[PDB]
């Protein structure tokens, strides 16, 4: 009879991580009969969304004290409290802050259990990286996360890379026709420089050779300013944007029908999960190889390509490539190619990444 709680401060309660955490809760509950899982928030608010909790069991601790050596001594107060009633067997940590409160409240509610981080963001982007030494052990969603933490003393035998899941797919997106365009595509938010750097998207594609569509399914505040730019760069008449969508791989399928490559040219990703998507319908992916995420899904030359940060230039060689059929990615065995990926033996080795630390 185990019981995994899974704590964190306040989320908004849309995002990639709640659906992670909430479908990785779900299973838990029917995996062995049903050890049970309940949440934990540390919250200035009640503004965090409950929709992604509705089936899942869930405490707060509220504390909007200002200054905040005395609302984290109320937080791990009121987390003692919690773990007195609940006794949980193992507690897992969505943030890093969340690894310091697990661990002086174990201390001062006297009870044992096993601490995991389980962090959904590079530890250098965010504020409070140095707590993660408070955690047992660790489950890192990338190679890169558990570079971070190992940086910090941490030994790589306390660290599973557990990555995150993706739903195998029963369709394959093609190639288009030979004679056609190659047909790429970017899925995300739009943001010119900052995070996403599409300006490099723009730059890279407006320097290849041969003939190409950009196909653009986001939005955001840059989006005038992405769309000046492509007019500026004289690409324009080869883009085609579609604005936010809630279903993008129903556009895919039903208004694309042919895709080349998905491009990715972020600066940083806390996990790209468009990338998994993408690769989960036999597309590949030409990506930067930024903190963190993708290169622990792309093979180069297998499924798509890695460019340095910053390297332009060999983005465009890659892009000029898979024009050509210099390089040619084979889309109906790419989805194979993140087996370790996929709902099922994602759990798997998740769970075992848990029990084989006790
Ligand atoms: O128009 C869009 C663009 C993005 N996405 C989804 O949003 C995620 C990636 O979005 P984003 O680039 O904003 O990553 P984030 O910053 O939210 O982590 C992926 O799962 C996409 O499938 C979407 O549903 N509609």
């Amino acid at each position: 009879a185990m019981k995994i709680a899974f704590i964190g401060e306040a989320v908004s309660g849309f995002g990639g991580m709640e659906t992670v955490i909430s479908n990785v809760i779900h299973t838990f509950e029917n995996s062995s009969p049903k050890i049970n899982c309940e949440m934990f928030f540390f919250c200035r608010n009640d503004k965090m969304d409950k929709a992604w909790l509705k089936e899942i069991k869930y405490a707060q601790s509220f504390s909007n004290i200002k200054l905040s050596f005395l609302r984290r001594a109320k937080h791990v107060y009121n987390f003692s409290q919690w773990l007195k009633e609940t006794s949980p067997d193992i507690v897992i940590c969505i943030d890093v802050i969340s690894c310091l409160y697990a661990n002086k409240a174990r201390k001062k509610s006297g009870k044992h259990f096993t601490i995991f981080s389980w962090p959904h963001f590079s530890l250098d982007h965010k504020k409070h990286a140095e707590c993660i030494t408070y955690a047992d052990y660790h489950l890192a969603i990338s190679s890169g996360i558990k570079e971070q933490i190992m940086a910090r003393g941490i030994s790589a035998q306390d660290i599973s890379v557990v990555y995150n899941p993706v739903s195998i797919k029963t369709v394959i997106v093609p190639p288009p026709e030979r004679d056609k365009p190659a047909v790429f595509l970017y899925v995300g938010r739009l943001k010119f420089e900052g995070q996403k750097r599409v300006k490099d998207l723009f730059d890279g594609l407006a320097r290849t050779t041969g003939e190409w569509q950009l196909h653009i399914i986001g939005d955001g505040s840059d989006f005038e300013k992405c769309q000046a730019y492509s007019r500026e760069l004289g690409i324009e008449q080869r883009v085609i944007w579609y604005g936010w969508q809630s279903a993008p791989w129903q556009v895919v399928q039903q208004k694309i029908k042919n895709v080349t490559a998905l491009l990715l040219t972020s600066a940083f990703e806390g996990f790209p999960m468009t990338l998994l998507e993408a690769m989960s319908y036999g597309i590949p992916c030409i990506s930067s190889d930024c903190m963190s995420g993708p290169r622990d899904m792309i093979k180069p030359g297998l499924n798509g390509e890695l460019y340095t940060p910053g390297a332009i230039d060999d983005f465009v060689g890659h892009l000029n490539r898979v024009i050509s059929g210099e390089v040619k990615y084979q889309h109906d065995i790419i989805p194979g190619t993140i087996e370790r990926f996929y709902d099922v033996l994602y759990f798997k080795n998740f769970n075992n990444a848990i029990f084989s630390k006790l």
